């Protein structure tokens, strides 16, 4: 009954009720501070027909504190570490407490055709996005077709 359950609850109502395309997500059913979603590759881009799973860890602080968002299905993007942890601004240091479930899934499904050239946490990846974007396409076709395997 705690305060971040509430909030979650209500992120889950507004999630389900107009739900964004290729975005879904629910609270495990034994803990609502953990969740799981998928993002469906954006429409006409290298990640086209991808059915991600991700992983949402909330804690008791959210919506104060944002959660820590990782990529189960195996991944190969610039702003993506090696556990699947997504380096996103708004869940770091760009984090506005009114941001929900909905606007963080959809800013990682944007984020997948949109990498943040700032800081890669995958250097292979920031590598053959500006100087091969062939290979770099190759290698998310193959995360794509292995994210079949998830769902």
């Amino acid at each position: 009954t705690t305060p971040s359950r509430r909030r979650l609850m209500r992120d889950f109502k507004k999630l389900q009720e107009d739900p964004p395309a290729g975005v879904s997500g629910a609270p495990t059913e034994d803990n609502i501070l953990t969740w799981e979603a998928i993002i469906f590759g954006p429409q006409e881009t290298p990640f086209e027909d991808g059915t991600f799973k991700l992983s949402l860890e909330f804690t008791e602080e959210y919506p104060n504190k944002p959660p820590t968002v990782k990529f189960i299905s195996k991944m190969f993007h610039p702003n993506v570490y090696a556990d699947g942890s997504i380096c996103l601004d708004i869940l770091q240091n760009r984090w506005s407490p009114t941001y929900d479930v909905a606007a963080i899934l959809t800013s990682i499904q944007s984020l997948l055709d949109e990498p943040n050239p700032n800081s890669p946490a995958n250097s292979l990846a920031a590598q053959l996005y500006q100087e091969n974007r062939r290979e770099y396409e190759k290698r998310v076709q193959q995360i794509v077709e292995q994210s079949w395997l998830n769902f």
